């Protein structure tokens, strides 16, 4: 398979794990921080299934890039867990197969982007400008937590055009089956999830629940309790 370079087309993407509308687990099935329980409906995807899926995504990425140098771009803050697990598994897969004449596989890079207040996009993407000129003529793999509206990645890929990057491919942990979706597709996708606001595995509601290990549905009491005053 060739290195993807049609950002938003997901030209050759394998189907993600399909999480059905009624899939999930009650809150007593797994360890949940006691104070979060009253603000969650259910566990949608446990921590362990997320980790197992990311290991397979790392395998899929290694199969595409083989030994070709690429540059992994973490979209902070929500991608932290996903990015961490991808780095772990890509490094292990690459370094386990390496010989003394091998080379490192990837560089690691960070951009902070922000657009949500409560459970809704403001429709403006804030980007913390660190000079990405070092990615000129490089293969770039964007690592993102979730595609929902598709506004973050459409706007971020437009921003990247100025740096004359060789290829842009997208790895995304979750894609949401929402009528808000603008059609933006990733090249590597973990899970297709139902239209509910998820929290956990670094995904927040107004900075709450990033530490929750499982992908869970926040209930209306949680949305009310932690509703933003500002922005
Ligand atoms: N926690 C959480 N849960 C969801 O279901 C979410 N859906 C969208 C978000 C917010 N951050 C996303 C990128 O990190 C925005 C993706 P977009 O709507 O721009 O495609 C989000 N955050
Ligand atoms: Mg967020």
């Amino acid at each position: 398979m060739p290195i993807p370079n049609n950002p938003g087309a997901g030209e050759n993407a394998f189907d993600p794990v399909f999480v059905n509308d009624d899939d999930g687990y009650d809150l007593d099935s797994f360890m949940i921080p006691a104070h979060y329980k009253k603000y969650l409906t259910k566990v949608l995807v446990p921590n362990g299934v997320i980790k197992n899926r990311i290991e397979k995504l790392a395998y899929d990425i290694k199969k595409v890039y083989n030994n070709e140098e690429f540059h992994i771009l973490c979209l902070l803050k929500g991608s932290r867990g996903f990015f961490t697990a991808l780095l772990k598994h890509l490094s292990r897969i690459h370094n386990y197969s390496a010989v003394e004449t091998s080379k490192p596989l990837f560089g690691e890079h960070y951009v902070r982007v922000k657009s949500y207040c409560n459970d809704q996009s403001t429709g403006t993407l804030e980007i913390v400008s660190e000079d990405l000129s070092c990615l000129k003529g490089k293969h770039v793999l964007i690592v993102e937590d979730i595609i929902d509206t598709g506004k973050t990645l459409v706007k971020f890929c437009e921003y990247l055009k100025k740096f004359e990057i060789k290829t842009v491919a997208i790895a995304c942990l979750f894609i949401k089956r929402t009528p808000l979706w603008n059609g933006f597709k990733a090249d590597f996708v973990g899970f297709s999830i139902p239209d509910h606001f998820v929290v956990g595995y670094s995904l927040d509601y107004n900075e709450i629940f990033r530490d929750l290990d499982h992908c869970c549905l926040v209930n209306d009491e949680g949305k009310k309790k932690y509703k933003a005053t500002s922005l």
